[PDB]
């Protein structure tokens, strides 16, 4: 029973580099994954200009890269997506996306996918006199792609319908997926990323659901750790919200993580878990094995003589706090999820301080400060660690909160000395505010804070 | 005579990959530009374990990036910083410093940099027994390694004073700098960043002044267009305040440019048309060409037939307002100079809409929220355009430039309605600070914004 399992890099943002490609599938193959979907929306010639071949620069590139594949056992999938601007009945456009993927499978790819996400459903006059309809349309051109490919063991298609939310009028009654199911030939895959594009949860009874309109198990791809929604955002947490009864139910698994390399370790890492886990899996336990697997990336002279290099190392501590603060689209992590409900409590009760409530309030400023210490500990640790590359893919995340939790840590022990003290406090006075640089930071100063 | 021009990458933060490299290596060529010094601070192994070897993996990836430069006729220079905790005094310390620049001289590595930046100037008591002083400790090994190396046509040394404000008591008078002229055997060359770290201008004065007491040309190390000390800092702005007659006074000139690549292309562009400029040269005609020249970078179906993909192109003056926005560290460009003047002046003169001069207020009101749209339309312009991984390097910068202004457009039109309506302004109420994500987001909600 074949079974997909692996890494979608699908999402907007700065493409992954032949370096960390290369890297992502050493990872695979040592946690037993097995597939990597090619398919970044921001190489201009995999999507805006997917008629264009592919440069000398790029073919050189693209052949390294799937070697580095084969050399490590994952199936490398190349994906086009064509959907934008194609003219689905023009023969010269058939031509075309047969040119281009001729021209990918000379640099030895063997399996590839045909993309119908996020694109206008209304067809032009030309194609509206040859095709039904718009899924008419697709699995027309699916299917001769396919067919002309010689059709390989590994063919996916990705629907315009890819989720719950995404199907007219729903997933049960999809005129657009009835057509999928009854005329997209049995050998090809079909792509679907749950209720939502971003899935809470991918409950069983949806997969069924799903299953039954297209005709086969789908490949999820799923977007639980996706963050090109958000600049401000990332998914360090577990693989969340799917059970292990989805795999019996599935073609396969390929997530379409954060577009920082380096932070989809825990990601990668637990959906190993998940998939390896014997219908038995618990995303706490998986993400204390990931949390402790990735510690281990993070690591003479004479009483007269010049003392070696140290820094205070990076602890587990360090690493669940920081998973903690980027956890999951629907939830933080117990650590970030208890430290803002201690600023919501203090900043709420405050008055009490400005007799056991006052005992309370005292108390729990204590522990707020000590946590917020923790963060600036973690930060420090982090800055000063061995390893550039995972820092450097995360420092801005990481020196946000840091900040932010430096005015916190500030307000409220501002809130402590109100009994004793009739200094106010103002954010213009705090170092974030004030030592702001740039143009940027020249014009916030004038905004009317306080 | 041979002349060093070129790009360092001798920045904190992360190092810029193969990709970029090769990138850097074409544009260096096609502009006659000649030299790249790799000294990335965060490569552990150039750096923190400047002892460890380079892994199989790191090898390939140095293999490739140096027959690259020799393809695009660029010398690499590889520099190794083993100032943080060397004994100079220690056998066992020279020989692997021997070792590991015998690595990547099997690379295919020719020119070489020891790099004494940044560092404790205090040595241990086991150097300070065999020493004079730590410049002595440092030229001792320097010549060493050079000599060791069979004396290579191009070799680098960075000295802890590598401008005027880090010299001790002075340039003229430093008796590190007078050890350096002295014992630094004549083939090896100085590394300078001029009077400061990042120098506004580096005078012919000044020039003179260093050459004297090294007694040679240095080699300046350009810190015009860094930004590894400010995470909300980025220059876009020409190669400004070093005179075309500093040239037959130097050995060469490295650029050390933003640590985000893409955004390097006017300071690279500009450097290499001051080099090549016959003795006359204008950052602001340089920054024109450059301007012209990176928007390249930037860039039949029938009536019934589906349209082919189009988006609204990125236009001249979106790159001059780009530009000026994030121009140099010691100027804001004309566009963004103007801006903060114009809502200097309207905060500053609001109390007159709170007769010709209410006429003023809301005249340059009124310009003001056009400049602000044009910030927008910028924006919007460079994130749908053909080259999104351009503004993928720069993104921070612009949608906090974006985010700052729309706040600061808001608060211009509340000030100019205080007369009407009676509404408080509130950042709570702002989109920037109000839809802010991510954990960071809540907290910061609930800080006490507006009291
Ligand atoms: C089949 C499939 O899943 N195709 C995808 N293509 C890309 F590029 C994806 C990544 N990003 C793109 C931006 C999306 O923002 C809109 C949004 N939808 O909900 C939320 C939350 N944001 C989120 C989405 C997760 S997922
Ligand atoms: C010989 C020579 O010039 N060597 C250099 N090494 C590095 F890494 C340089 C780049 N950066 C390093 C950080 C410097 O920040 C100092 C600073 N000032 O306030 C704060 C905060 N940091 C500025 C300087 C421009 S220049």
């Amino acid at each position: 029973r074949r079974f997909l399992c692996g890494v979608v890099e699908g999402f907007y943002g700065r493409p992954w580099v032949m370096e960390q490609r290369k890297e992502l599938f050493r990872r695979l193959q040592k946690w037993e994954l097995n597939t990597y979907l090619y398919a970044p929306k921001d190489d201009y010639k995999h999507r805006m200009f997917w008629r264009e071949m592919y440069s000398v620069e790029e073919a050189e590139q693209l052949m390294t890269l799937i070697s580095a594949a084969r050399e490590y056992e994952i199936e490398f999938i190349y994906a086009i997506s064509p959907g934008l601007d194609i003219t689905f009945s023009n023969p010269k456009e058939v031509s075309t996306l047969k040119r281009k993927l001729d021209q990918v499978s000379q640099f030895g790819c063997r399996s590839f996918a045909l993309l119908f996400d996020d694109i206008d459903h209304n067809m032009c006059a030309a194609d509206k006199e040859v095709f039904s309809s718009f899924a008419h349309a697709q699995v027309s051109i699916t299917n001769e792609i396919y067919q002309y490919l010689g059709e390989p063991e590994t063919f996916l298609f990705c629907p315009t319908e890819y989720c719950g939310t995404f199907c007219y009028p729903n997933v049960s009654q999809s005129p657009y997926l009835r057509t999928v199911g009854e005329k997209l030939l049995p050998g090809i895959e079909v792509l679907w990323t749950g209720p939502k594009v971003v899935s809470k949860e991918i409950p069983v009874e949806s997969i069924e659901e799903v299953s039954k309109i297209i005709k086969r198990a789908p490949v999820i791809w799923d977007n639980i750790h996706a963050n090109d929604y958000d600049q401000k955002r990332l998914f360090l947490g577990p693989y969340k919200g799917r059970s292990t009864e989805l795999i019996p139910r599935l073609k396969g698994v390929l997530t379409n993580p954060n577009c920082e390399f380096e932070a989809n370790y825990v990601a990668i890492h637990t959906l190993a878990t998940w998939y390896k886990s014997n219908m038995n899996y618990s995303p706490q336990m998986a993400l204390k094995l990931a949390l402790t697997e990735w510690l281990q990336e993070f690591g003479d002279p004479g009483p007269n003589e010049k003392p070696l290099y140290t820094a205070e190392p990076v602890t587990l501590e360090d690493l669940q706090l920081l998973a903690d603060l980027f956890y999951l689209p629907y939830e933080h992590g117990p650590k970030g999820a208890q430290m803002l409900r201690e600023f919501q409590w203090l900043r709420a009760n405050s008055s009490v301080v400005s007799s056991e409530k006052i005992e309370e309030w005292r108390s729990r400023a204590a522990k707020f400060e000590e946590m917020c210490g923790l963060v600036m500990g973690m930060f420090t640790r982090l800055s000063n660690c061995a390893n550039r590359t995972i820092l450097y893919d995360m420092y801005s995340y990481v020196w946000d909160i840091k900040s932010i939790m430096s005015m916190v840590k500030s307000f409220v022990q501002w809130l402590g000395e109100r009994s004793h003290s009739s200094a106010q406090f103002l954010i213009g006075d705090q170092e974030p505010w004030a030592f702001r640089g740039g143009l940027a930071g020249e014009f916030q100063r004038l905004l009317p804070i306080d």
